[PDB]
């Protein structure tokens, strides 16, 4: 009785099958079928960015994975990221092509567009399996019902019924818990993460109630003192004196790993702390990206092994950071920047997360890292951004914006970078920069200005610009 999660690109038929299951044999954050060769569960949530957060935490709650795509406009970007998802952690991939239901799409450019991702079907390598399914037709559901259960042929021995109680939390809403060994009888004390209770209330996914909790089946408990999060684990114990130390204890092992984290995580602790050095990579475009990956792919091969675990184009979105953390990895922005997610989650924990504008940086960083005496706190600081609000062009001479500046101090003697999206797009010098029509020279921070960027007059609304100085 595996676990199974649906991931896919968006708008392909994720949401649209797992309803289609649920309803051919309320929402708590999984659900569960009866199948005569097996009972298979389900978690509600879709997508790899949920999937890798509770990841994460070192709960790994997951068995097989199943992709989703579209004979018509089939393996899109968001299909590759989720497939690097799958594989980073290691599972087996089950693909399925969905919208076979169209006025003649093809499912052919599929599996030979799949195949050249490590995902090789049947009948060509013999490494994954491929199937025909369509939710809206319901043509192909016994297929794939089989297939998943058929490529799940590892020993699958323990879970154990007899066991103490041993889960991993879903959504904490009341909270939700899927047992990996043990069983949940209520009335007993419960130690959820960093959370102690008893359990009160121990409905099911439909809400009828229960005692008793399967070997892999969720359960919704009700009665704790509050909310933990979505990737802690829950057990059972006897003293509440002994829950208070144990998270007390818990406080004091994150506060100290946090640190330790930060600390051997960095890019210049590589060849101190093989180990097969990881790193998550992101470019602006898909040649500056595929450059990069092929430099990458060959450094080292007596001492450590340098393989990217990541790639993609855009923003360093906060799942992005998430795989990073899970695979514990450097984060690498070429010509791109991290939203507030990703922002916030590099803060939390360690995270090296550093920026790069040209190609042989990267490799000569990472070359020093390898041998182990690079240098530090190099390549340029940042020291203000400016948040445009008003695009106005005069036809005299046409590139004054209006511009916030927020958390620092823009200069004249400074060049700049204008990003939209996270993503820059130029990369020269100030030209102008006044206040009330007065040419000043120096807006401090938190101030408003009129900025001109000097041969460039493309800004919109809502763009960013940042000030850096290039310091040795
Ligand atoms: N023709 C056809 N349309 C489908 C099929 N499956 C899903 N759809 C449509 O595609 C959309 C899928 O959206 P959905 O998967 O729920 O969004 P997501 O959860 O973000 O991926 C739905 O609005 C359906 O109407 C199918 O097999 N055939």
């Amino acid at each position: 009785a595996p676990v199974v999660t649906v991931m896919g690109h968006v708008d392909h038929g994720k949401t649209s099958l797992l309803d289609y299951i649920r309803r051919a044999k309320q929402h708590i954050g999984a659900y569960h079928v009866e199948t005569e060769r097996g009972m298979v569960t389900f978690l509600d949530t879709p997508g790899h960015a949920a999937f890798t957060a509770m990841r994460a935490r070192g709960a790994q709650a997951t068995d097989i994975v199943i992709l989703v795509v579209a004979a018509d406009d089939g393996v899109m970007p968001q299909t590759q990221e989720a497939v690097q998802h799958a594989k980073a952690a290691g599972v087996p991939i089950v693909v399925a092509v969905n919208k076979i239901d169209k006025p003649e799409a093809n499912p052919d450019n599929i599996k030979n567009g799949l195949a050249a991702l490590d995902v090789i079907p049947e009948e060509w390598g013999g490494d994954a399996p491929f199937v025909p399914v369509s939710a809206k037709l319901g043509t192909g559901v016994d297929e794939l019902l089989e297939a998943v259960l058929l490529q799940a042929e590892v020993l699958e021995l323990k879970a154990t019924p007899s066991a103490p109680g041993r889960g991993v939390v879903v959504e904490s809403r009341v909270a939700t818990v899927l047992v990996q060994d043990g069983t949940l009888r209520q009335g007993d004390m419960v130690l959820v993460g960093i959370n102690y209770g008893r359990v009160r209330a121990m409905l099911d996914e439909n809400g009828k109630p229960i005692k008793e909790a399967g070997p892999s089946i969720p359960v919704e408990i009700l009665g704790l003192d509050g909310t933990p999060d979505a990737g802690d684990e829950m057990t059972v114990v006897a003293d509440e004196k002994k829950a208070r130390e144990v998270a007390l204890f818990r406080q004091g092992k994150f506060r100290e790993v946090k640190l330790a984290r930060a600390h051997a995580g960095k890019l210049e602790n590589i060849f101190e702390n093989k180990k097969t050095l990881n790193i998550v990579l992101k470019a602006d475009v898909r040649g500056s990206l595929e450059a990069l990956q092929g430099s990458l792919s060959g450094l080292g091969n007596d001492e450590v092994q340098v393989r990217v675990v990541g790639g993609g184009v855009g923003g360093i979105t906060e799942s992005d950071a998430n795989l990073a953390l899970a695979s514990n990895a450097v984060l690498f922005g070429f010509n791109v920047r991290a939203d507030a997610g990703a922002r916030k989650i590099v803060e939390a924990e360690g995270l090296d997360m550093r920026y790069y504008n040209v190609i042989y940086d990267i490799i000569e960083d990472v070359k020093k890292a390898l041998t182990g005496m690079l240098g530090s706190d190099l390549r340029e600081n940042i020291l203000g951004i400016a948040e445009v609000r008003d695009v106005f062009r005069s036809p005299k001479f046409g590139a004054i914006a209006g511009c916030m500046v927020t958390e620092g101090m823009v200069h004249r003697n400074r060049p700049i970078r204008v990003l939209r999206d996270d993503v820059v797009i130029f990369e020269g010098e100030l030209e102008s920069l006044r206040r009330f029509k007065d040419d000043v020279a120096e807006v401090r921070a938190g101030m408003e200005c009129g900025i001109g960027v000097k041969s460039y007059n493309d800004v919109k609304v809502g763009d960013k610009i940042e000030v850096f100085e290039k310091v040795e």
